[PDB]
């Protein structure tokens, strides 16, 4: 009944050929909450949690892919820096984190995996608690089989993108873009005018007008050979991250940096990337072409080599132990 | 081991004076999830609920006082409102969801109880689903015992604020605040400042630098006998309702109006509501006293009419069936 493999019709993104085993309980999906390993029907959190009641939680998705899971350190790290930027003090090392995960990963026998790492500050005080002392943070875990925030097809082909004017991404002032979060009221917004305006895919600009990101994915922009991705209202993503190392690998200058509006819709290319999905193209915005309204031949190239990097031998990869 | 009474010290607020059912697994503290009934050591939500994973979820808290509930009627009418702001179609009726509520707090016995419903797009789906159809939300339930933003004493004496400098209030164009959410990053951030400076409570301003509201609580500022309260960064509360309809009843003009800091300095007067507590003075801002920096008259005349409506018969309770 769990889908766990698909025939993707690329040659650079190949699933793993393997039968999930009937008479594990875990296989194809699980979580580990509160020190128990668990089916998904039993993956359930106090609905006293501040990580619900107030968003009071971070978290990371990193992936694993053919059996390794992908830049594991970058995520745990970032994981437990935006943990320490909202005064949150994990109960755990990033080492225990890192630990369990890969074992969660491996009950479920998933070979390419969505793993999810959240860390609220917990149900047994309120955000009224003088005393910091007695917050009791919980980590929260779960692994699913890999989820595409884009289909096959359209990584191929691209994406429609839409600037959203309805809606900016919240500030820094109000809530740090920069530290991962489940504060989506912005995102989902931008979501709901993509449906209403016949679109694809949701583009935020920040209060100064300027490029931030989309709705779980950071966006990034080609100009006469320059990849450049917007550094302020944007999570630093591991993807992203990825991206710009690539492109420098491949002879281009790669930045964060400010990038206008009118910058975005005279770019030579346009991409999307994201932990869940990967790096897939946008061939138009607002319904105006990106140059030709293909996929540029530098976005492809990202791509196969972004692939390519999920399953070369690197410190990038750290394999499960099934 | 639950506590559900106080001796207050003041003698406009009571509670009841009974005991708890020990043979009743519920007395004192119960939710209410998906159908069933339960404790608060059961009371869990899915993992996978858009409303913890993206916080997409609005809500409302009634609270319960002499075995009557305030408001009801205006709290649940909010509530779907709210929702209806997010496109979340709730699965019941207001009036399944007022039966529901009083049900709940008849089996934890509460005579004095905070109440919380809230309402998530539910586990079914993502941001990601073409199809909204699939979406199934879900509606959450808790009641525990009667809960106070503020101690007795300062409701007596009165509260030190603090204008938060930190961080503003999330501006509408990316979370509404006049739609209840969970998305607290910013009012979290005001308290945390708090805390850092050595104070007791947070007053955050909007994006114009005007007056917004508290980490949980509405502001009222009172000048030469004018009642006034923030009418655009702030949650449309059902207890600064009340205080407004109280105010006119007194012979006070009573408006939602924009309010500058320098008028929040200057104010004869300033005052906290919400319904998780009720109504106190506020008497420094800053360090600075408001006026003498003792409870101005209007605000006591307040607050002793808030806690008479709770007790007098009339429209706005509604009693539990105990
Ligand atoms: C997950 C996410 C990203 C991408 O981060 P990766 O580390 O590449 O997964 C970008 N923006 C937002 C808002 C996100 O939630
Ligand atoms: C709950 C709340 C209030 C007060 O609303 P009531 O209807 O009086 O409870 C004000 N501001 C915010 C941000 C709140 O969450």
């Amino acid at each position: 009944e769990i889908v766990y493999t698909h025939d993707t019709g690329l040659d650079y993104i190949t699933y793993s050929d393997y039968e999930l085993d009937p008479a594990n309980p875990l296989a194809g999906g699980a979580a580990w909450i509160e020190g128990a390993f668990v089916p998904p029907s039993e993956a359930r959190i106090s609905i006293f949690d501040q990580g619900y009641l107030h968003s009071d939680v971070t978290y990371t998705v990193f992936h694993v892919w053919n059996g390794n899971a992908f830049r594991l350190d970058d995520h745990i790290e970032r994981l437990f820096s935006n943990a320490e930027s909202m005064r949150i003090i994990p109960p755990l090392t990033q080492d225990e984190v890192k630990e369990i995960a890969l074992e969660l990963v491996a009950k479920t026998e998933l070979r390419e995996a969505f793993v999810s790492v959240s860390i609220t500050r917990g149900y047994s005080s309120t955000p009224f608690e003088r005393d910091i002392t007695k917050h009791r943070p919980q980590v929260y875990m779960y692994a699913v089989p890999y989820q595409w925030i884009v289909p096959f097809d359209r990584i191929r082909d691209g994406v429609h993108a839409m600037v959203a004017q309805s809606v900016r991404r919240t500030p820094r002032s109000s809530i740090d873009p920069q530290v991962k979060n489940f504060q989506w009221g912005d995102l989902i917004r931008a979501v709901q005018e993509t449906h209403d305006r016949g679109f694809e895919a949701p583009l935020l600009l920040d209060g100064d007008g300027l490029l931030a990101e989309g709705s779980g994915f950071n966006v990034v922009v080609i100009k006469d050979g320059v990849v450049r991705s917007p550094g302020r209202a944007a999570l630093p993503g591991i993807t992203r991250k990825t991206v710009l190392e690539i492109a420098e690998s491949l002879g281009h200058e790669a930045i964060l940096a400010d990038i206008t509006l009118a910058e975005l819709l005279d770019a030579d290319e346009v991409l999307g990337c994201t932990t869940a999905g990967g790096v897939w193209p946008f061939v138009s915005v607002d319904g105006n072409p990106i140059s030709d309204g293909v996929p540029g031949p530098i976005t492809q190239s990202i791509i196969r080599r972004y692939w390519e990097l999920n399953v070369e031998s690197s410190s990038l990869l750290t394999p499960v132990q099934y």
